[PDB]
């Protein structure tokens, strides 16, 4: 998190000997050398945006990115850095390759309505960063409470069906946090080795609550792992419904943020711009609670999955998601979700009844 | 960690509502605002010396300091935030109060030798920061590395009985780990919700190792709490020979520090200065693992200890250690020991043929 030019870079240079992790991959004597005295209009140096994966040695397996951005400039000013690691966590993305934004909810081709009796429920989470202010693994109380505050009373503007309250986490509990809580709404802490080691969960829980409408179908957290994170999901599986109040809440938070002076940083390159490289671009994950009691046990299950761009975590029913960030559009993903889950219920079908099955090549669905 | 002077002070000023904590005591709106601009010349902040105790709200019972030095100057600079902390954690050292360093093992008035048929084992530890270099919470690794090496070769220097070994703990594990661990060697991450918190578990575990003779009765950290936290330790009681061979260790390994122009940083109102507050002075814990089977039940035990200036923790043996750490010095603290225990001993003897006992006011064993 420190660092004085007063030593020679080889003495200050981590010691990346065993580590697992895209920041370790690209860092090298020679790299840091070169940056390790540029710094940002805020502050934000090198030694801070590599200090979480010096700590964090990662897994073998599981592959974390090893980096932070503390504010807008950390992506321009610290270019040499984070122009590898997203070309080499985003399927390569090159430094030139532009980056679609398609917030329209009718482009979401069909994406009909899937079978109830096979999806739980679908819902589409992403971040946001209000431009002016530095990003979580950065900005001061100070800066935190600003984000809170004009994020709080642009939600409170918002009426219709998006007429909601704010829960400050400070004055919270069970009454409602054990409520918000089985009913899955507030956020914990980040306290995980990993994001505790980001130092971003400074102050807690000062300035950060969780925002939401009376329906408890759109919530909104302030001050999180971002300076936002919108997550629209809704029971049964009308994916459609859910990225349309996903995209006009979004629509709407931005058009009081723009009016205030204080627009979603986004730029055409990296598109939306948030503290993980690896959530960059559209910051999105359009998912569904899918129940595959078979489709699972098939062992081209995997392939099937790969070929059709999405993931899964453990939750026999599972959550899958889309598996893009950069690159392709918020309608194209959420796209390559509906497309992707309705096969997954077909075929799981066909499986119901002892028969065999046909998939495809990547890059759909 | 930071602020930005763009900021009033208000908004920067850490909600330390539900705060447990010495730090939380005095921190003022009206204090903040005057030292929240103030800076040691190694960029050490205010927001920095209280952000663990902000981060911490400590608990009800048992009260934590809330905040740590950065370096030597942090105790001047900040002498307004500090002061009433330590005058309020160490019955009210006044900033006038003087400080007694003896380490003449032999004015330790005679500590004769105990019942070892009830002192399973007696050790003395204590801390070091070497000068010119910042403290644990925020030692660049090039720092860090420094001291290391500094340590390092001091310690290798040193011959006689005080003859030992270094061992990085990168280059660890069981074969080593594991028996120092059961053989009560080198140290593990202050992984802590309180230590990791600080900000001082940083590029673990470069430059950090354990040192100690071939005996294995002198152990030395590298790096961990402080710069250095020496240890001497023997098993069965001789409390005497224990304070020896420490006050002899630290005679040397100073004076190797000395010589090349690195002395343990002390000033005589605080004495031996070390990143935290509660263990500034002597920074020395004499102690016991003492078998009172008896004593302990008795109720009258907690104010015996207390009349004797004495402490314990959970390991029927307890681990008796010195309370006084300010205005004490390092023999008569030591002493406070020998002679405490002795009557803990000789009591719990009397209890042993049901027979009742006579103790005595503060102040003395």
């Amino acid at each position: 998190n420190k660092f004085k030019l007063n030593y020679k870079p080889e003495e200050e240079y981590p010691d990346l000997s065993k580590h697992n992790n895209h920041m370790a991959k690209v860092l090298t004597l020679e790299l840091y050398k070169k940056l390790r005295d540029k710094e940002t209009p805020s502050g934000f140096t090198v030694d801070d945006v590599i200090q979480t994966g010096v700590d964090n040695p990662g897994h073998p397996f599981i592959m974390t990115v090893g980096c932070v951005a503390g504010d807008e400039e950390s992506y321009e000013v610290f270019k040499e850095l984070f122009d590898p690691i997203i070309s080499d966590r985003h399927g390569g993305y090159k430094p030139t390759d532009k980056h679609k934004t398609d917030l329209n909810h009718e482009n979401l081709k069909g994406g009909d309505d899937l079978d109830p009796n096979y999806v739980l429920s679908s819902r589409v989470r992403t971040g946001r960063s209000i431009k002016g202010y530095t990003l979580p693994p950065h900005c001061s109380r100070g800066e935190r409470r600003a984000v809170e505050k004009l994020s709080v009373e642009a939600l409170n503007s918002l009426t219709g069906e998006f007429k909601g309250k704010y829960y400050p986490l400070k004055s919270m509990t069970e009454k409602e946090q054990q409520q918000l809580i089985d009913d899955h709404f507030l956020f914990d802490k980040p306290v995980s080795p990993l994001l505790l080691a980001s130092g971003m969960a400074r102050d807690w829980p000062d300035a950060r609550g969780i925002w939401h409408n009376d329906n408890k179908s759109f919530l909104v957290w302030v001050n999180e792992e971002d300076h936002l994170r919108v997550i629209s999901m809704e029971k049964g599986g009308n994916m459609k419904e859910v990225f349309r109040r996903f995209c006009v809440g979004l629509q709407k938070i931005e058009e009081i943020f723009k009016k205030a002076g204080h627009p979603f940083m986004w730029n055409q390159h990296l598109g939306y711009v948030l503290t993980c490289p690896s959530n960059l671009g559209t910051g999105l994950r359009g998912g569904v609670h899918v129940k595959l009691a078979h489709l699972s046990k098939h062992p081209k299950f995997e392939e099937i999955l790969t070929r059709l761009r999405l993931q899964k975590r453990g939750t026999s029913v599972f959550d899958v998601s889309n598996a893009d960030r950069l690159g392709s559009s918020e309608v194209e993903q959420v796209q390559l979700v509906v497309d992707g889950v309705k096969l997954m219920v077909e075929m799981e079908k066909k499986l119901e009844k002892g028969q065999s099955i046909d998939d495809m090549i990547p890059a759909q669905k």
